[PDB]
């Protein structure tokens, strides 16, 4: 029966657990979207652009995937690529953990390296130009399988677990994917009117100086995975409700907080989420309002 | 609706994942059991044993738990006593992973220095001795809890996502209770006569000498979270059908294997019983059954 033909396949159905030391009488849930293949959220768009790119016969036998790492995405697409017999080859800068070296030469990766991470961008598209029939990029910033494997699965486990109770969900912004499909799928497939809320570092507001008309001024920032500096393709404006900043100590001191007072291992970018949602939640405005919230990893 | 009370009660319904390098035409399938809180298999039973203390009154509010890490049951242990509000105290020798002390120590564990990992087993001890009223101490090798939640919960996923098929479960043996309470489950509860197989480290085949009746020779070893040295009381020796021994160089290949072959990250000991079931796979004798290999942990 529920037996997954590769590890790709076994993406997601991540669990919901109610927070004890945040909201307000338990109206804050968190999604542990560390609970998949790869410990990110990434592995849902990792498989789904590879599958999509099967489908369009733009990937195919022996051709070779080309991706400038965005860290977490870069794992997702390893251990894809290496899970459907696909030669790979990454991009990212010059160091980063040489843990992740490790990692993604462990998955079988090529790595290549750069000297920032505007800069790994370049070589892999002039490793794509070097030969464009042996070569794909996938472009996980503006590829609409980024956000569309979340409207047919992060979405809809967040409906069915919440029984439709779900009113507000929270979630970071780097790629634009998670809470474009999640939104897309709640308020368009299943019809409900629930407050999207995009987490942006307040180091780098450019969603909140975008939408207020003001000077985007991208900045430094450590919450890993968000605040990309500017606005993703995949980020459908027109569906975030609301955008809230957290600065880069909340969202770490909130993910410590995770760990020690409720059990939960999360990476900094689940406390900016977190932290988040528990300004609103402590909104009357929110009090009788379940609230969802993203934990995109583990740490 | 299906929203987790807390994190303890997150584990399992891990999932299955048919191998393609491995085995013969895909009769070798994985459990996943690193898609845990707590990345391993050991959340299983650090949530059952203080749960079940909590029925036995055993262990209630401001009684500190106490136990001898086993690398993974403590951080197991951690997020539990974390996520259910405890005190805990764990016990480790005097090195380790320092990235393990600002995980431990990160999860509000306070950490115990020790001189082997017998020595650990004594500051504990005294630990607890010096205050029984205020500490519990759980017993990891013979607290029944450990294989119970097993038969409770890993065993039945197995027989779900299987729909009764599988023949074969191989399992790595630490303190027994996995292949114990899935060998119950499946055996006893639902009436398979399947083959349990226990997987030991060929450097330390005490459960191979003592079924022989040789001379039992515990060895150093690096498969970690397997080959104890000695027969835990949680391992039912009445239900093993078999026991495999594999060694380390083959046990990490292996693990190297399922991430570039597989896109499976999975620790050293679940490369060790996915090289012992692969053995059984390729005998014709194994040829038309189903094999369920359990992968204890992520790395």
């Amino acid at each position: 029966m529920a037996i997954y033909a590769d590890n790709s396949y076994s993406i997601g159905n991540t669990p919901l657990v109610r927070l004890k030391h945040f909201g307000h009488n338990g109206n804050v849930v968190v999604k542990i979207e560390g609970r998949n293949p790869s410990y990110s959220v990434k592995c849902r768009i990792g498989a789904n652009m590879v599958w999509q790119a099967e489908k369009d016969g733009t990937l195919t036998k022996g051709k070779e995937i080309v991706e400038p790492t965005s860290g977490n995405t870069g794992i997702a697409l390893a251990y894809v690529a290496a899970a459907r017999g696909y030669k790979i080859t990454l991009t990212m800068p010059e160091t980063m953990s040489l843990e992740r070296k490790r990692l993604l030469c462990g998955l079988g990766v090529n790595l290549v390296l750069t000297e920032g991470m505007k800069g790994a961008i370049a070589k892999a598209e002039e490793i794509v130009a070097s030969d464009p029939s042996r070569y794909v990029m996938l472009k996980q910033f503006e590829n609409p399988a980024n956000p569309q494997i979340h409207r047919e699965t992060t979405g809809p486990e967040i409906w069915k677990d919440t029984d439709g109770k779900v009113d507000v969900v929270v979630a970071g912004v780097g790629t634009g994917g998670s809470i474009t499909g999640i939104s897309r799928a709640i308020k368009l497939d299943f019809g409900k009117q629930i407050t999207s809320v995009a987490v942006e570092p307040v180091e780098s507001p450019v969603i909140s100086q975008t939408l207020a008309g003001e000077e985007v001024k991208p900045g430094p920032h450590k919450i890993q995975g968000i605040g990309a500096g500017f606005i993703p393709k995949n980020l459908d404006l027109s569906i975030i409700d609301r955008v809230e900043t957290v600065d880069s100590d909340t969202a770490l001191a909130t993910a410590r907080r995770l760990m020690a007072e409720e059990g939960i291992l999360a990476g900094i970018s689940s406390g900016a989420a977190v932290a988040a949602a528990d300004r609103l939640a402590k909104l009357p405005e929110f009090a009788d309002k379940l609230i969802v919230v993203i934990l995109p990893s583990a740490s």
